[PDB]
């Protein structure tokens, strides 16, 4: 066939939100004229939509304009220290990095050539945002019962957390569960501000919640895809929150975390085990608005599946405003940096290094260095501009495993100027 990805890939798109690759060509077939050779046929948008992609070492909004599906006699599954899991066409292209004395530059390499311990491009930030006026109705929408939202701003945002980490709609009630009844007081401060309406703390047999008698209410939730439930196994990261500014994204997933999220001392992170495996994984993207890299696991827990997202590591709790030491945590942030050549071409700045603690002979015999390392060594060697720009948005994730998959499928891709778009179950490089 020709490159394409597995139609489950996920796609961060501005008008669906994060989509399988698969649901956003049943929602666009049809609407542009379509070429077919073959087991391939591509469509010309009549209206592009918006992904994101890299260019100029960030990462923001492109039009997409063609959408591309094929039939491949086989695939390749590409798995990452991170917990990253794609699955592409053979000649489909990743990319690997190397930092030179000239900066970054990105190879294209493909997914048939790539070998356990190659590392590949992934999205720690993704940049962009603005504040999401909520879609409403040209019918007959508006409860005029209650006050509702028109813009998804912090205090909704930081609502939210709470009800998806911790609540339940019913057909006529919204509840949030929690025994800090400061937190329940919040959220009923929260629902007076945003709705017009509060309700009463219920203390539990074994929990204390708030509770919100208004279906109105709980249809304005249900709208925007909130579970019904912690156990919900198919709610999504609302569209709205992943294309909304960082401040917003932060509210709600500080809200998340002090109300399901789970600091491990030993490890040094932050877990979250969620039910919804799609939902862990929108959480990925969310934290990569915020410049985290998050890990992501299945687990078993008394006998289902559960998906466990974790911020891990000194680095990326700072971007949470924590100030914590890990010392347990294993650096997964390697730069692939040809150390011995831009210290040679940069004069040997012996002395300079050894004030930021770098012996340069710790790194010419293939040692890794990591992101941290790299900053402070970059401002030495001219290349600052590359550790706060590219490197702030690109993460080299390890390959552990390759399997080429000998199953004919159908495969989609799509056209982008940057010939990248970012996809995959967390944030990815994808080249088109």
């Amino acid at each position: 066939s020709g490159k394409a990805v597995d139609g489950n890939t996920l796609v961060l798109t501005e008008e669906f939100g994060l989509v399988k690759i698969k649901e956003l060509y049943e929602k666009l077939d049809g609407k542009g004229r379509k070429t077919v050779e073959g087991n391939e046929e591509w469509t010309e948008l009549e209206t592009p939509v918006t992904v994101y992609g890299y260019r100029n070492g960030r990462i923001v909004g492109i039009k997409a304009t063609h959408i591309y599906k094929g039939i491949s006699s086989g695939m390749i599954e590409i798995r990452t220290r991170t917990g990253r899991k794609i699955k592409v066409t053979p000649i489909h292209k990743l990319f690997t990095g190397r930092v030179t004395k000239d900066g970054l530059a990105l190879e294209e390499v493909m997914a048939m050539h790539i070998k356990p311990g190659d590392r590949i491009a992934v999205v720690k930030k993704i940049d962009g945002g603005e504040y999401v006026k909520l879609t409403t109705s040209p019918d007959f929408r508006k409860s005029r019962k209650i006050k509702v939202p028109e813009v998804l701003d912090e205090d909704l945002a930081e609502f939210l957390g709470y009800l998806i980490a911790d609540g339940t709609l019913k057909p006529r009630t919204v509840a949030i569960y929690n025994n800090d009844e400061s937190l329940l007081k919040r959220a009923n401060f929260l629902s007076t501000k945003l709705f017009g309406i509060n309700g009463k703390i219920v203390q539990e047999r074994t929990v204390k919640a708030l509770l919100i008698h208004s279906k109105p209410l709980v249809d304005f939730f249900r709208k925007l895809g909130i579970p019904e439930s912690k156990k919900a196994r198919n709610w999504k990261v609302p569209r709205e929150l992943l294309l909304s500014p960082p401040s917003v994204v932060k509210a709600f997933i500080n809200a998340y975390i002090v109300c399901d999220g789970y600091y491990h001392e030993r490890k040094g992170e932050i877990e979250i085990t969620t039910a919804s495996e799609e939902g862990a994984y929108g959480l990925s993207y969310l934290l990569a608005k915020l410049g985290i890299y998050a890990t992501f696991r299945k687990k078993q827990i008394k006998g289902k599946e559960y998906y466990r997202i974790a911020i891990s590591g000194k680095t990326n709790l700072e971007k949470l405003g924590i100030k914590r030491e890990t010392r347990g945590y294993t650096n997964i942030d390697i730069v692939p940096v040809e150390v011995e050549s831009i210290y040679n071409a940069l004069g040997r700045p012996y002395s300079e290094l050894k004030g930021e603690g770098i012996e340069i002979h710790n790194y010419l015999n293939g040692e890794n260095m990591t992101y941290e390392t790299f900053r402070k060594f970059a401002k030495l060697v001219g290349l600052e501009e590359v550790a706060e720009n590219h490197l702030k948005h690109i993460l080299f994730d390890e390959v552990v495993e390759v399997k080429y998959i000998p199953e004919p499928q159908e495969v989609y891709d799509i056209t982008t100027e940057t010939h990248n778009f970012v996809g995959g179950n967390m944030p990815t490089l994808l080249h088109n």
